[PDB]
C-alpha cells in the first residue's frame, strides 16, 4: 500500500544527506523530541498533573567524547514498554526475524534509520506516566528492552543515546554539535541546552 510510498520518501531523504555532511540524523533528533513536547503539553491541557514527574519542557544534550557517546534527552511524553515494543513497527525482538506501520514509517523512519548513518547502535531511555523507566538497544534490525536499574531517573521523556562510530568521531566535539544544535533548533518553541563549557566550569547553554 502506501508503505512503499513512505519507504521511497524515507530512501530519498537519507541518501540525500550523505552528501550534506550525513547531519539529518540530528535534525530529526531535534524534531522528534520537540513532537513528544507538543504530545505531553496538549495532554496537560486536560490532565491537571500530567506533569507532576518532570515540571520543565526541555530539550539537553550531552557528548561523552571518551565513550564516543551522543545523548538528547527531552522531558516529553514518554514511551510506555508498550509503546517500545511496537517501536516503528519495523525492528523484531532478538531472534525472531524469521517469523499502522507505514503511519510510523513516514514519522518516525527518518531519524531511526538515519542515526545510523553515524552510529552502531541506537539506545533509548523513555519514561511514561503511570509506567516504569525502561532502556530499548537496537542494531538497526533488532531490538531488546529491559527495566531500567536505576528505576525512574528522568521523571518523564526520552533519553536517545546514540554509540558513535569511531569514523564519526568528530561529531563530539563542542563546536561541532552547538553550531549543528543551533542551526536545527532555531524554530523549535522549546528551550534546547547543551552542556558547554566557560572558562573551567561546565553548565547547560541554551541554544536557541
Ligand atoms: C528515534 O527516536 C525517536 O524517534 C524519538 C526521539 O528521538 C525522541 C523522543 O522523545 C521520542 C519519544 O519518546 O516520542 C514519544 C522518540 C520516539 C518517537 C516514537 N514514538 C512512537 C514511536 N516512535 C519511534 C520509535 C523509534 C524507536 C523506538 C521506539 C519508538
Amino acid at each position: 500500500f502506501a508503505f512503499q510510498a513512505e519507504v521511497n520518501r524515507m530512501m530519498k531523504l537519507i541518501i540525500n544527506s550523505l552528501y550534506k555532511n550525513k547531519e539529518i540524523f540530528l535534525r530529526e533528533l531535534i524534531s522528534n523530541a520537540s513532537d513528544a513536547l507538543d504530545k505531553i503539553r496538549l495532554i496537560s491541557l486536560t490532565d491537571e498533573n500530567a506533569l507532576a514527574g518532570n515540571e520543565e519542557l526541555t530539550v539537553k544534550i550531552k557528548c561523552d567524547k571518551e565513550k564516543n557517546l551522543l545523548h538528547v534527552t527531552d522531558t516529553g511524553v514518554g514511551m510506555t514498554r508498550e509503546e517500545l515494543v511496537k517501536n516503528l513497527g519495523t525492528i523484531a525482538k532478538s531472534g525472531t526475524s524469521e517469523f499502522s506501520t507505514s503511519e510510523l514509517i513516514g514519522q518516525f523512519g527518518v531519524g531511526f534509520y538515519s542515526a545510523f548513518l553515524v552510529a552502531d547502535k541506537v539506545i533509548v531511555t523513555s519514561k511514561h506516566n503511570n509506567d516504569t523507566q525502561h532502556i530499548w538497544e537496537s542494531d538497526s534490525n533488532e531490538f531488546s528492552v529491559i527495566a531500567d536499574p536505576r528505576g525512574n531517573t528522568l521523571g518523564r521523556g526520552t533519553t536517545i543515546t546514540l554509540v558513535l562510530k569511531e569514523e564519526a568521531s568528530d561529531y563530539l566535539e563542542l563546536d561541532t554539535i552547538k553550531n549543528l544544535v543551533k542551526k536545527y533548533s532555531q524554530f523549535i518553541n522549546f528551550p534546547i541546552y547543551v552542556w558547554s563549557s566557560k572558562t573551567t566550569v561546565w553548565d547547560w547553554e541554551l541554544m536557541n
